[PDB]
């Protein structure tokens, strides 16, 4: 098969050039929330004709198309992942910038109830935990 | 006879100029997490000699001195409040930008367990809820 991101591109009728295929594959493979520079090093290592400008343009395309989600965990560094098929939040090692995903149905339910008590429906939220190793 | 923020400047040995006093008063009085433009409008209504540049510099001074906390609820728009005595999180109306503060000891406990289970101690977190009125 083609990468998950390539398939999403086909679904939306966007052109799949050689270089876009490489970038889509890099991003589908990655689960570590790479920044644009990291996507670039991975992509250009596969196809050396890929420039950082093309990676910027391609990541913007994916973000515009809701294929990628972007995070800034505090340090102003944009980090990217596929639109997850399951909601999760993030715990970040403040020393190494390692990101861990977690889900807490209990917190999700508590958030929605807090919104309800205040007369609101929740349309979005951001939960980030900042940690140092025990 | 002084605002809470002016008291903090007194505790730090910092000169309270007339313009610092007005800006401190505006911020101590504000409960709506104002941006800098809004602080400016309120300060300049009290004393029309105060320029927008002075407001920006003074808010920056207060933030650097840990007298104010700065929030960016996702849009890049900096909003301010006195450094809170008690921890709270925020629910934001995505239509009006109105901010509601809340606490949830149950959520706070769950966050601690989540960090622990992944081998971390929590040094900080960010929880923002985005709502629309029911
Ligand atoms: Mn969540
Ligand atoms: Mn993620
Ligand atoms: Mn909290
Ligand atoms: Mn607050």
């Amino acid at each position: 098969m083609v990468s998950r991101i390539e398939q999403r591109l086909i679904d939306k009728g966007l052109k799949v050039t050689d270089q876009r295929r490489v970038i889509a594959q890099v991003l589908s493979d990655s689960a570590d929330h790479p920044d644009v520079e990291e996507v670039y090093r991975r992509a250009t290592a596969k196809d050396p004709r890929i420039s950082i400008a093309t990676v910027y343009r391609t990541v913007r395309l994916f973000e515009e198309e809701s294929i990628l989600e972007r995070h800034d965990f505090g340090d102003g560094r944009a980090r990217y992942e596929e639109a997850p098929s399951e909601h999760h939040d993030h715990l970040i090692d403040v020393n190494s910038a390692r990101v861990i995903e977690f889900t807490s149905p209990e917190i999700e339910a508590l958030q929605r109830e807090i919104a309800r008590k205040h007369g609101f429906r929740l349309v979005g939220h951001r939960l980030e935990l900042y940690g140092v190793p025990l």
